[PDB]
C-alpha cells in the first residue's frame, strides 16, 4: 500500500534506515520494485537517503532491479554518481548493475559523473567497463560536459583515459568550443595541452 507521495513501506525503511523493517517486509515477499509517485523504487529511495544499511539489503535481495529507472529515466547508479553518496556506486557495479544504462536523456552514470565533477566515481566507472566516449540524445559525450560545466578534474581523468576530444555536440561544438564559450578557460588550456 502507497501513501501520497506513492511509497509504500519498503520506501519509508529505506527513506529512514530500517533495516530491520526492509528485511522483514522482504521476508514477507513484499515487492522490492514498486514505484513511488517519481518512479523510485526503494533502492532509489536507500540512495537519496545514503541508507547504507537499507541499500545493502536491498542489492543483497536477488529479486531487487538494480537498473530500475525513475520516470525520468534515472537508474540507482545515475543516481548514485549524481549525488556523489560514498560506497554506493562502486557496490552496485560489483553487483553487476549495467555500468552503460541511460537515462531518458541519453545519459550514463558517466555523463552524470562528468557534469558534477564526481571524479571518484568517473575513475570507478571506467575501470569497470563504462563507454568513455558514449554519445547522449544531444550527442555530448562525458568529455563534452565537464567541458561544458568546467569540472576539471574529471575531464583530466576522461582525458587520461583518451576520451575522443574531437567528437562534437549537435551543434558541431567540440568540448573546447563548449568551454570556451563559457569561460572555462583552465578546461580550455588543459584541452590545448
Amino acid at each position: 500500500q502507497t501513501d501520497r507521495t506513492g511509497e509504500t513501506a519498503l520506501h519509508l525503511a529505506a527513506r529512514y534506515s530500517r533495516s530491520d523493517a526492509a528485511k522483514r517486509l522482504l521476508e514477507a515477499s513484499a515487492d522490492a520494485n514498486i514505484q513511488d509517485n517519481m518512479g523510485r523504487t526503494p533502492l532509489h529511495a536507500a540512495v537519496s537517503a545514503d541508507a547504507q544499511g537499507v541499500f545493502q539489503i536491498l542489492i543483497r535481495n536477488r529479486a531487487t532491479d538494480l537498473d530500475a529507472r525513475m520516470h525520468d529515466g534515472t537508474t540507482p547508479l545515475i543516481l548514485a554518481a549524481r549525488l556523489a553518496v560514498e560506497g554506493m556506486l562502486e557496490d552496485l557495479i560489483n553487483s553487476h548493475a549495467d555500468v552503460n544504462a541511460v537515462d531518458d536523456l541519453g545519459k550514463s552514470a558517466l555523463h552524470w559523473a562528468a557534469a558534477v565533477n564526481n571524479v571518484d566515481a568517473a575513475v570507478v566507472l571506467l575501470k569497470n567497463g563504462a563507454n568513455k566516449d558514449m554519445q547522449n540524445n544531444r550527442e555530448e559525450t562525458p568529455l563534452f560536459l565537464a567541458a561544458r560545466e568546467g569540472s576539471y578534474e574529471t575531464a583530466k581523468v576522461l582525458l587520461d583515459h583518451f576520451a575522443n576530444r574531437d567528437i562534437t555536440d549537435h551543434m558541431d561544438r567540440l568540448p573546447r568550443d563548449i568551454a570556451q564559450e563559457r569561460m572555462h578557460h583552465d578546461i580550455v588550456r588543459l584541452l590545448d595541452l
